[PDB]
């Protein structure tokens, strides 16, 4: 009996349905597909991504800033939820056709430089290109891309380098503060006495208390869902969509739930 | 219709299939599969390991070395033919298992950290868990581990990083060149007007003749087929090897008739 | 008038002034210089280093190992407190020399792969060759060598990536908990509206709380004069040192101080 | 008697004289000092530079760069003659303030990343920020910006990676075929038997007959002297300049003499 051959990171079709630009705010647009963000916002003086999706979503992405006006030139800065698959997926690619520079903490800096690989939960199971970090970001540390501040703060947990951005736009007239809060699941985590993460269960904690304190007239996530949008359904995407007070604390429950669980077998 | 599910490297399965150590001369032993080469070299000073195959065979290697006698933390030194995902794939694995350093030419150092990814022929269809080179090799230039010389001979061509790695072992008593020449095959390769690989042709000619020149007592190859070993023979399978003049000359009879043709359609 | 020339990093002689190996417990000696910890720690399976002063001390430590019956390839692992170039200055020659692997958490790994440019508070004013971590560390986490186990403690503020170092060790008979602490200055930092690092005054109080809680039966410090250490005086080296609490009570007051100074000023 | 201090890299005053934009044809500009040649191609769709010259130039040029009506975000591109202090020593600072990609060869792309310390003839001695290339370059391959066509000649020698840029400018109506071509010193190398560098003679051999060869209306080399520019006398400066021929002949007899020399003692 051989060794057994590699196995490709397959996702839902939704995870790879592409969708045309669609409007958040004045200069913000998700442009990603139904089931992943990615979030362009357009400045005066360039254009700013907030995630890619899925590595092969790279052309997709490129086809809708076109759309919206966006030469491949005119992406000045990669910023990221954090550094898996399906959320850094296409960022070397990006780069090498855009000369965007891309910024970061250092844990989701290091992650992306290994495409992935050796991640703390899944191992090699989950990989992408790598890409590296141009500029290093600290907590609460303030981009600024056209007069427009992007604001990072730290959430550890979901991966060590987990990073929600909080920038204030506009809808016409009146100022809209947007919070896009990184993932806060556990898919198959071990919680308790990981001795890859051992402060695992109280950076989730101190996590939820960031994410319930961010400024946030309206939040987005990098899976919808998990704030309750629907991008099929257009100018009614966010009509459902939850508070950063209501994901936090509903993060929280099956957070506390999955540690019960894992606490009982 | 959704953008198309990414698709893992998937090898035949005599390339995954695993063999017990198969001695080469005094210190050196193939601990690979049935078909892909990884030798071990045993020293006084500890172990070298050139190439390890697929990124799932880590676990294989470091099985081989334990049966020889070599601990995990005993092996000193990775070497590598080209930084392809089945001839590099479990480097990274095996130096956060092993301590081990890897030593590389600039060319395969900068692939390797990439995981294989931006291929110049591939792109990013045959991927690998990315590891950094811990010294940088010049042409020529000698590695000593434990008192056994090995020079690299950069033959650039089915990588710009291609090497091939000399060095006299003993046969019980007579001394034994041996030489690890890499791949010669351009699979699928745009070779002439390449504007990622310009000087293409020319480099695989020039290395044709340094293939020819190696001291060469003893031949082998990546792939064992392509140099006519058979590992699954143990004692008669380097019976029907070939020079490293014949591997040279059958290797540029396949690289003219592919040109041809590619001149042709 | 033409551009200024480039300024060396000079510090006080007693920083480069060599000492022999000083016994600190059964297993842990001081082998850096008269005001530069650089501690070696020997196990049945191998040496670990912890830190290594300024980048020309390579070759003085090299010589403190060997009298210590430390041949360079005994080397296995080099951890540090923090990335500046007087405590990891030789990182990178060690490493070549040693074939040992750095082990730090991203902060650290970052800062050392710039060599220590682009500091957040010196600039490119203090530099020293860049050296790769090979192991990535999360707070808490137990890194084993010879059975010896070494637990992490972030302490952020001197460096983000400043690091305490715990492990017991043994006095003849009796466990020793020995805590090497990272330094808790300030120098010439900016601390209140830092852009660069917008959280500094909370961290280093964090840190505080943290190095007040070690275990810590005998405390270290990367400058012994910050834990009251007298390397010249041999046996009596440790004799005013100062506990974990005094330490951590002493620095916070400095910082006190600091911070109501650049309030008024 | 302790260890020495550090040694700052110190150069003649002129490396580090400043000067005002000085054309060299319709689309390029010297813009570096009087003795360190930086060179700016102004495009359609913004700016390249080749080389920077000494650490502590980046304001400079960037002041120049602003004088072309080139804002820092302008900057597109920067390519490299060879990786050493006094030509690639502001591209880290270049990079984090404009913008910019670098694009370079494996071997200048692994002596940036270790900001010039462990050269195979320098050791530590002279070193500067470290800094990543963003784009691999192969022999031959051609960089565009703008239309503006700019092709690498790989002339080992005074490093690995040391590289020449030609591209074809206009002087008003006529096209000037322009090479920028590395220098051909040999400064205090060992050129026989290095270990280090076992075929030093042959590269630096080859590499004259790669500048003879180049396409060379108007020759320019990092430091002005080596191809008889005087930078100081404005639309003189070139009057006097050397043929590639010249250059390369009479590089390749203060080789010839040196390494007779080297031989005799
Ligand atoms: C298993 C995932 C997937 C993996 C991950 O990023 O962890 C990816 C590697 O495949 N992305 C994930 C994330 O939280 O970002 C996870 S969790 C999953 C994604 N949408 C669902 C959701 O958020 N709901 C509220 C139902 C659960
Ligand atoms: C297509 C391959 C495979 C790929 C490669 O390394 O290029 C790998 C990425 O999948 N490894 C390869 C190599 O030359 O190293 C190639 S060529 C193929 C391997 N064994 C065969 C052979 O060598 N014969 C003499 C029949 C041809
Ligand atoms: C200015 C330093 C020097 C610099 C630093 O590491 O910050 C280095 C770059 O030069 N190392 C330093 C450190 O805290 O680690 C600092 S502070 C200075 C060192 N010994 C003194 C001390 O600790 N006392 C208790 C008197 C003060
Ligand atoms: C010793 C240098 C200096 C060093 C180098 O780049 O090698 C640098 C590190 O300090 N730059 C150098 C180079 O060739 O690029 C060298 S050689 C020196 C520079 N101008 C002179 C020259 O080229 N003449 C024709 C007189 C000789
Ligand atoms: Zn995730
Ligand atoms: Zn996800
Ligand atoms: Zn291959
Ligand atoms: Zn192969
Ligand atoms: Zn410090
Ligand atoms: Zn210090
Ligand atoms: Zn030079
Ligand atoms: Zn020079």
């Amino acid at each position: 009996a051989p060794l057994p051959q590699l196995r490709a990171y397959t996702v839902d079709a939704s995870w790879l349905q592409p969708m045309a630009p669609l409007q958040v705010a004045d200069h913000t647009w998700q442009i990603g597909t139904e089931d992943l963000t990615a979030l362009l916002v357009q400045t005066a003086e360039g254009a700013v991504l907030l995630d890619g999706g899925m590595p092969q979503m790279a052309g997709h992405l490129l086809d809708n800033m076109k759309l919206r006006g966006v030469a491949p030139q005119d992406l000045r800065l990669i910023l990221l939820s954090h550094a898996h698959a399906d959320h850094a997926g296409p960022v070397a690619e990006l780069k090498r056709r855009t000369g965007a520079h891309v910024a970061a903490n250092a844990e989701t800096a290091v992650l992306l430089a290994r495409g992935g690989s050796n991640d703390l939960h899944f191992g090699d199971g989950i990989t992408y290109p790598p890409a590296s970090a141009d500029r290093i970001i600290m907590d609460g540390e303030v981009v600024t891309v056209g007069g427009i501040a992007f604001t990072a703060h730290f959430m550890p947990g979901h991966t060590p380098g987990s990073t929600a951005w909080t920038w204030t736009d506009t809808r016409d007239g009146k100022p809209v503060r947007i919070a896009y809060a990184d993932s806060l699941s556990a898919p198959g985590y071990q919680l308790k006495g990981n001795p890859r993460y051992p402060r695992l269960i109280e950076d989730y904690k101190r996590s939820f208390a960031t994410v319930r304190a961010l400024p946030c007239d309206l939040l987005l996530t990098p899976h919808p869902g998990a704030s309750n949008w629907n991008y099929a359904v257009g100018s009614k995407a966010s009509a459902e969509a939850l508070t950063c007070n209501a994901y936090a604390d509903a993060a929280e429950k099956k957070f506390d739930a999955q540690l019960a669980r894992e606490t009982a077998g």
